[PDB]
């Protein structure tokens, strides 16, 4: 399938003749293209797997971007625009707008290194933004995550920063996008147990209580402390074990959502089944501390941050602050001084 079908000057739908690979993953590839029939212009191609799953992904996508990009025509509210689709022996291929690096991609080529504090508010802010959007347009992204999120341009400055003895990569300009919309599910339609990838799912997710907007909120929260930091605060590949490092994180699960759970294989009476003394147990408490203690410096800026960061993870999903009430946070005042 996928390997056979898109090296370098390979012409697709008579248009599209590809230059570079932008990215892979189980779901496909994207490829850089120039488009022969508008004037030479750069375009992203993404060329979906020929797998069940992916296909109807690709498909919801495909029906979820039309109606995005005709709501909101002028991308005022950041979502990527798709310029069309086609088949290529028989694969769903997505045309879009030619972005820059995901922010993950930026991430690794940067050595790991987190964001600085000013980039994480401008970023913060648009994410926030577009995801509400979707939120007004009774949908629900479920898989956000560093990946998804796209810069507009990833042009950077490299200077040694001899405080950390690193090497460092600063962006021109930090504009972000959001992409990926094939596990996107709106309020009437059938919802899935299972969304979200391990490190950005929430609590009532877990659970099996049932989700909807606020299951987005969480993930931004988990977004944030990524850039903050460079790395997860749940580095687990385990359900039982993400709930443990969770309640040394952010304190015990509230007593309604363990009682109501049909998830009772997590539970021993009304506690987590949790050896503190076993191999993930020890793990556990080494990796894991109070989410205040991972904060870098005591100023105001980093107070304003986490005290968002906090709310963000709400373990109730009802009380959880909504995008909408975020997007009026201290956090933002600076970017909403007078110009
Ligand atoms: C590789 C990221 N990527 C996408 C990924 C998915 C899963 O859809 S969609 C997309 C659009 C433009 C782009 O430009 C660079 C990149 C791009």
């Amino acid at each position: 399938s996928m390997h056979l079908i898109c090296q370098s000057g390979d012409v697709l739908s008579a248009r599209y003749e590809i230059v570079d690979t932008l990215g892979e993953g189980a779901f496909g590839k994207v490829v850089e293209c120039i488009d022969h029939k508008a004037g030479g212009r750069h375009v992203a191609v993404k060329i979906v797997k020929n797998v069940d799953r992916y296909c109807e992904a690709a498909r919801s996508e495909i029906q979820v971007l039309e109606h995005l990009n005709t709501t909101d025509p002028n991308s005022t509210f950041r979502c990527v625009q798709m310029l069309e689709w086609f088949e290529h022996h028989g694969h769903i291929c997505i045309v879009f707008e030619l972005l820059g690096l995901s922010t993950y991609d930026f991430i690794k080529e940067n050595g790991f290194l987190p964001f600085r504090l000013d980039h994480i508010r401008k970023m913060a802010y648009q994410i926030c933004k577009s995801v509400n959007f979707l939120h007004s347009n009774k949908l629900t992204h479920t898989d956000l995550k560093p990946e998804n999120i796209l810069f507009v341009q990833s042009d950077y400055t490299e200077a040694y920063n001899p405080k950390i003895k690193r090497d460092e990569r600063t962006l021109i300009n930090p504009d972000i996008k959001v992409a990926d919309f094939g596990s996107a599910t709106y309020d009437d339609e059938h919802h899935s147990t299972l969304v979200s990838t391990r490190h950005y799912r929430a609590p009532e997710v877990i659970l099996a209580l049932g989700w909807s907007q606020p299951c987005d909120v969480w993930s931004i929260g988990c977004i944030l402390i990524e850039y903050y930091l460079g790395f997860t605060v749940f580095p687990t590949h385990d359900s039982k074990e993400h709930l443990a490092m969770m309640e040394r994180i952010l304190g015990p699960l509230p007593k309604h959502m363990i009682q109501k759970t049909r998830k009772r294989k997590y539970f021993h009476h009304d506690r987590l089944d949790w050896d503190e003394h076993s191999s993930a147990g020890r793990y556990v408490s080494r990796a894991c501390k109070p989410l205040k203690e991972f904060m870098l410096s005591q100023d105001v800026e980093h107070e304003r941050l986490f005290d968002l960061i906090q709310k963000m993870l709400e373990y109730d999903p009802a009380k959880r602050i909504t995008l909408r009430e975020a997007l009026k946070h201290p956090f933002f005042d600076l970017l909403k001084k007078s110009i």
